[PDB]
């Protein structure tokens, strides 16, 4: 598939921390996702989670934020 649900990440494999769900919905949708929300707890801790984020945008993968 060309989309996936995951933490959106930058070019350094770092999540985007969040204080508001709105921040994440905006961030996710402007990058092509259908919606998003803030995770205050999750696999990698605090960060925005996007629904159906296209695969030309990075997601947090195993390893470190560098």
């Amino acid at each position: 598939n060309s989309v996936r649900d995951a933490y959106i990440a930058d070019s350094h494999n770092c999540v985007y921390e969040c204080a508001r769900n709105e921040y994440c919905n905006d961030l996710c949708t402007k990058n092509g996702a259908k919606s998003g929300y803030c995770q205050w707890v999750g696999k990698y801790g605090n960060g925005c989670w996007c629904i159906e984020l296209p695969d030309n945008v990075p997601i947090r993968v195993p390893g470190k934020c560098h």
